[PDB]
């Protein structure tokens, strides 16, 4: 009787997991259909408005709270919040890709980094909401100079008493707004996972490494080390996180999914504002444990020596830092980790078929860091959370 009371409750949860269910199910069933390469573009639609939508809130939720959050925080507080996130983000990472070269081995570079350097710095804001750099200014938001110029923005707020406060304030009311907006987009979601997935599907032993990886990581790692840290129940915290992991499935961005995994720990796991604006847009670009795992396992698997293999564990978790919250980062970092061993670059052609399906699991794992991340640093931050009250 008592699941009369769940279906009622869970409504959207359920409707985009039956959306994944009905998804999968007419992909497969309109796949031997042949189309044309437009014709898939045209059937995937009711998907692509759900990126534009997740895609349209992006800008003023990354912008709007870190320059509030950090401004509500002491600068030495932030600091302190700060060494949380970077320790707890390395230490992640690190665990992974030592994870990673386990289950393997049992089953233009410098502009790269120049190119990163610049995006860091950008030499006009207006510009930085909607191109990045690319050796010259590529299409595409420079999520990565809004985070950083944001933070720099937020602690200069905070340093400038009650003179900063209405710039604070005028922040706050738009990140809200913002958030606001998200209630919306979340309603069509199931509809549009649903054709953001069956068109993808309209389209070896690697796969299953890597798959089996996630699963090892994101299920038993990850939670083991968020009821070490904070003793409550970490199972229950993913159930919260739910409808942004299946956005993450659906989208294969941690950037498009970033609104969705605000509106769910904001609410759902009831996770303080004040961290969640800390941890979550910085998470959603450097921490990224799953694609971690992936530069590591494609890394050795392209290879079918242990100081080269003490570099790859280096440069994957350096990659993995790098690499956009965008959709196919992944594979065009690969170059990085490719170059640094002495592995033709060439060899990534190989993985680009499969990769489609293995980027939509890595970006749960991606966003599941940065959801268990702020669980964690909200438990350990508590004393300044508890003075600013
Ligand atoms: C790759 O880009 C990043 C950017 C930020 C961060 C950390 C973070 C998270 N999560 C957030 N929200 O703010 C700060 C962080 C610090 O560790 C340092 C911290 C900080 C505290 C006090 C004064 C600062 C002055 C300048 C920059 C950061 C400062 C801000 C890590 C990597
Ligand atoms: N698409 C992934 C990044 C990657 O491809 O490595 C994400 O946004 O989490
Ligand atoms: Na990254």
């Amino acid at each position: 009787e008592d699941v009369k009371s769940f279906l009622r409750r869970n409504a959207l949860l359920l409707l985009t997991v039956l959306a994944v269910i009905l998804g999968v199910v007419l992909g497969f069933l309109l796949r031997p259909y042949p189309l044309s390469p437009r014709e898939v573009k045209y059937f995937a639609f009711p998907g692509e408005l759900l990126m534009r939508m997740l895609k349209m809130l992006i800008l003023p939720l990354i912008v709007s709270s870190l320059i509030t959050g950090l401004a509500s925080l002491d600068a030495k507080a932030s600091g302190r919040l700060g060494m949380r996130a970077v320790v707890y983000y390395m230490s992640t990472t690190i665990i992974a890709v030592v994870l990673g070269i386990i289950l393997v081995l049992i089953i233009e570079v410098l502009d790269c980094f120049l190119d990163l350097a610049r995006n860091i710095f950008p030499s006009n804001l207006v510009s930085a909401a909607f191109r990045s750099y690319s050796t010259q200014e590529v299409e595409g938001m420079n999520i990565l100079g809004l985070v950083v110029f944001s933070i720099v923005f937020g602690i200069a707020l905070g340093k400038m008493g009650e003179q900063g406060q209405l710039l604070v304030d005028f922040f706050n009311s738009l990140n809200e707004a913002t958030m606001k907006l998200v209630a919306i987009i979340m309603w069509y979601a199931p509809l549009g996972i649903l054709f953001l997935i069956a068109g993808k599907i309209v389209e070896g032993m690697y796969m299953v490494t890597v798959i089996v990886g996630l699963v090892i990581h994101g299920l038993i790692v990850l939670p083991l080390i968020y009821f070490l840290i904070t003793r409550k129940n970490p199972f229950v915290f993913i159930a919260g996180i739910l409808q942004a992991l299946i956005t993450a499935l659906g989208t294969s961005s941690s950037s498009a999914t970033l609104p969705i995994t605000f509106k769910c720990l904001e609410e759902n796991n009831g996770v303080d504002k004040r961290i969640t604006r800390f941890v979550l847009p910085v998470g959603a670009t450097i921490n990224m444990d799953g694609t971690a795992l992936y530069e590591a396992v494609a890394a050795i698997f392209i290879a079918q020596d242990f100081g080269q293999i003490i570099t790859i564990s280096i440069t994957a978790t350096a990659a993995s830092i790098g690499a956009a919250g965008i959709p196919q980062a992944g594979l065009v970092t690969m170059v990085i980790v490719l170059t640094a061993v002495g592995l033709p670059t060439d060899d990534i052609t190989l993985i680009i078929a499969v990769d489609w399906l293995l980027d939509r699991f890595r970006t749960m794992v991606n966003v599941l860091g940065d959801a268990l991340g702020a669980g964690i640093v909200e438990h350990l931050s508590r004393k300044e959370l508890e003075k600013q009250d």
